[PDB]
């Protein structure tokens, strides 16, 4: 059956997470969906280890620390997360009400939709090697679902983080041959992955080429080889049936484009009092939105979530009059927070 | 005498006034802050220092005092100048923009930009119900100390039972001719060191204590000579006093914000939602003093407001500065301003 919820939030970046808090203070429950395999969006994917200095009231917190703190704060409302899943279509079916379907065919029905999509859908980054589009699907792969597909062929893996290293090690001894290429001979993922890999190099079972891929060989989108340029300005050929780039993730607008929102420069325009869109029952908070003076700051997304929540309750509970209470002095609110 | 020149003058040192120092500082805009309270932090610090707050984004739980202390950390790298126990009384436009701003103690500021972060209003001494709406107020009923020489060898009536009342009894007792303290209950809830030095004064014959409420005052020409207290037995009793000092605590009134020609709406300053500027270019309003469609009296909104205000205020302070949006996390320029090395 379809999963029914008061609110569906697209994204579990900082601004999507905090929205759980503000919606929870008003007894509005939420499911969140993110194509990333972790909560925290950009903070968690792009700068987890790095210090942030402009979260009001925290002199310094890390990307990861912030993520972990927001998860604490929202833990008392019982949000339901669906990670590694992509929101694809939205269809208006109530006044308001929305049917929202994920890439794995999961279906939600919610009263209110909150777009917290941020910079966009995180997706595998395309490596910067001319003519790349063509081999995509056939012989350039950004994921391994069935590893049996790669037995006894020549594999080019490009990259040098955990995913690259995991796939090199797992796809040997399946492979006929393989050539790992990274820009530099320096690996994060240490110590265990990095050393098993260097064991494969030293044993002749893996060939390492330090550099970057400058062109590809193959007709009808089927690979046969690749040119690498090494760090001595020398080129060299590689034999490969398959190239698997692991250059990390990147953010593209994605499905937000296909939901009949009146975008402006790939941003959703929004009322400055309620952070609602053009479509009643659809809100947008965080870096996905726009309004005069908008700033892509975490702290703004917070404000935006708080004001959105005020509007979204009136759709979820229309007969109920909202009485403004403070978290510090209201025991009703403290009861919702699980403070005795 | 000489006017204090600054880029920005901030009215209030509540959470939202304090955070505005941060956002102005990321853009090399310096600030003076002025509050009539004797401490930073506004409501969080005066009304709920020891209470837990749960809706500061990213902090599961912080206290009124903890938040105040955390904000003072965050803004420390920019070197704000505070003027506490002082009140902003008048503002006058003198540039395009530019303001001359004078405090109740005749201090004068000249600033390019004014940021009203007045919150719930100025904190002020509450009237006791004597009726105390009084003849005596200019001259022998005082809500604050002038200089302490004013009270040498005077008979002093102090009414109240919190820290202030107790601080003034103890500080004025060595010089007073005589002193009576009156509070409605024989229970003192302020800091227990004060409470006990006070009871030392009672027990030593240096202080008269009377438990009850003042019902009547004695004196023509607005000059006190005594007072009637009703004790909790409906019994009355007479007190000799040249001066009555009520310390019933603080309360927030709109105050001087009403006298600056701003177009108010329900005692709130209307404001552009993109810049948090007012009707008067160069004057901004952030925090609980403001209004706009959707406004919520939340700390976290005042933060947003301060950030967007800063963006506009820099164009006045540095009109040839082209502003570039950078992140604290990734920009070494910003990290240089923060004193991260
Ligand atoms: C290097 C760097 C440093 C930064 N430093 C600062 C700083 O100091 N201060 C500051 O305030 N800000 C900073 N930012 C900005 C901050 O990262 C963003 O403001 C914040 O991430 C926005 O949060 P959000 O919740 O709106 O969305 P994001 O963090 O962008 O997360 C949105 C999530 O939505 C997902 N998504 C989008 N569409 C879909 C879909 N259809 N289905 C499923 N999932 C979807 C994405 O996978 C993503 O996880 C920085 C950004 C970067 C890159
Ligand atoms: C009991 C209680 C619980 C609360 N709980 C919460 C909560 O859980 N979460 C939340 O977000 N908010 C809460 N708030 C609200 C929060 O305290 C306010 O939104 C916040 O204090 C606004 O701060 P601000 O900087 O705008 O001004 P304030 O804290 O109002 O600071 C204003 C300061 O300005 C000064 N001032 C005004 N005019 C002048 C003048 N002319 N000259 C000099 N000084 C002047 C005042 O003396 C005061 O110190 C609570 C409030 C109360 C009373």
């Amino acid at each position: 059956e379809t999963i029914k919820t008061d609110v569906l939030i697209v994204g579990a970046g900082p601004c999507g997470l905090f929205a759980v808090f503000e919606l929870g203070l008003l007894d509005v429950k939420a499911h969140l969906v993110d194509i990333l395999d972790k909560v925290g969006g950009q903070c968690a994917e792009l700068y987890p280890e790095k210090p942030i200095y402009d979260i009001p009231g925290i002199p310094m917190v890390t990307g990861h620390g912030l993520t972990e703190a927001l998860m604490e704060q929202i833990k008392p409302f019982n949000p339901t997360f669906h990670l590694s899943e992509m929101v694809e279509n939205v269809e208006k079916i109530g006044d308001p009400g929305f049917r929202v379907t994920t890439n794995a065919g999961k279906v939600f029905e919610c009263t209110v939709l909150v777009v917290a999509a941020g910079g966009g859908s995180f997706l595998p980054k395309r490596p910067p090697v001319p003519g790349v589009e063509a081999y995509e699907g056939t012989s350039v792969h950004y994921a391994v679902r069935k590893m049996e597909d790669f037995r006894g062929k020549d594999i080019l893996i490009v990259g040098g983080g955990d995913s690259a290293l995991d796939w090199t090690l797992n796809l040997n001894p399946i492979a006929k041959s393989m050539t790992l290429v990274h820009r530099r001979d320096d690996f994060r993922g240490a110590p265990h992955s990095v050393e098993q890999m260097r064991q494969l190099v030293a044993s002749g079972k893996l060939d390492l080429k330090i550099g970057q891929i400058t062109e590809l060989q193959g007709d009808n989108g089927q690979l046969t080889g690749a040119t690498v340029k090494l760090n001595d300005n020398t080129t060299s050929q590689i034999k490969c049936d398959a190239m698997l780039p692991f250059f990390g993730l990147t953010m593209k607008l994605g499905p937000v484009a296909n939901w009949g929102l009146d975008l402006e420069n790939n941003l959703i325009p929004v009322d400055t009092g309620t952070f609602e869109t053009n479509v009643p029952g659809i809100f947008a908070i965080g870096d996905i939105n726009t309004y005069p003076g908008k700033l892509k700051l975490i702290l703004s997304g917070f404000h935006e979530g708080a004001l959105m929540a005020q509007k979204a309750v009136k759709y979820v509970y229309p007969d109920k009059r909202v009485v403004f209470q403070y978290t510090t002095s209201s025991t009703n609110l403290q009861k919702k927070l699980g403070v005795n």
